[PDB]
């Protein structure tokens, strides 16, 4: 009977109001934080959180691969109305390669995503969450009919 500790595909309201209600904006960022579906890329997971320095919610993408979950490639800053023709030249090849390692990222990924449901993957998931220094007490969990469909997860408990 047990819920895995990963959300399904959550609305962005929803996320601010799930790290508001445990109190994320008075405790250090990556102290509160929840792991669900990405709702971009099927296959990967995204970390939220409370960044205190920048007073917004912030997004860190992991997927799958050889040696378990990894930060995915993280994309280039969004346009902005103000930006120059030099921000703007940046940013083509800058999106170009984020693109070009997404695909070679989410075609491994989404790969091991579905071989092994049944899975020792969850310990390096755990690993990743260390390394990037997120408080495992502060997890939000998911209820039962939040939490994520995605058959890998089943044994994310
Ligand atoms: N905000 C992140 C990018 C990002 C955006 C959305 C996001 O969620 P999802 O996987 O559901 O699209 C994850 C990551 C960045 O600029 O690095």
């Amino acid at each position: 009977s047990k819920i895995p500790i990963i959300f399904g595909l959550i609305n962005s309201y929803q996320i601010h109001n799930l790290l508001e209600q445990h109190n994320a904006k008075t405790k250090e960022s990556k102290a509160v934080f929840l792991i669900r579906d990405s709702s971009t890329y099927p296959g990967l997971l995204t970390i939220s959180y409370y960044c205190q320095e920048q007073d917004i919610v912030k997004h860190i993408r992991f997927g799958l691969t050889d040696k378990g979950w990894k930060t995915a490639p993280k994309p280039p800053h969004e346009p902005l109305k103000s930006d120059s023709p030099e921000i703007k030249e940046k940013y083509t090849l800058d999106k170009i390669k984020f693109e070009r390692k997404m695909k070679q990222f989410i075609n491994t990924a989404k790969k091991l995503f579905e071989q092994h449901i049944r899975a020792e993957s969850f310990k390096t998931l755990i690993m990743e969450l260390k390394i990037h220094e997120f408080n495992l007490e502060g997890l939000i969990k998911p209820t039962r009919s939040q939490a994520s469909q995605e058959k890998h997860f089943t044994d994310y408990v």
